[PDB]
């Protein structure tokens, strides 16, 4: 649950193109992270040659603000003065 608990994830994450310990070598934070970040890399790598299709994948932080749907522009947003009846017309 250490500021580091994020390297022990993108870490984690694949890489079919390059390895863990060199991949590490790129990583300007804190020599404190680079471990998490290579045991990670590193045991999942592991892994990827038992369970395979069929991984599946346990999260952190799983929390961003998404939504997959855009809303438009609205409109007849105006103000009218009304005497007892006012009728406008629009498409």
């Amino acid at each position: 649950h250490s500021v580091v608990k994020k390297c022990c994830y993108d870490g984690a994450c694949v890489n079919n193109d390059e390895t863990c310990e060199q991949r590490a070598a790129r990583i300007s934070l804190g020599p404190r992270c680079i471990k998490a970040f290579t045991e990670c890399c590193v045991v999942a790598s592991q892994l990827r040659a038992n369970i395979s299709r069929l991984h599946m994948k346990t999260l952190l932080p799983v929390s961003k603000p998404e939504i997959r749907s855009y809303f438009p522009e609205s409109w007849l947003w105006e103000v009218h003065l009304v005497p007892r009846r006012k009728q406008l017309q629009f498409a």
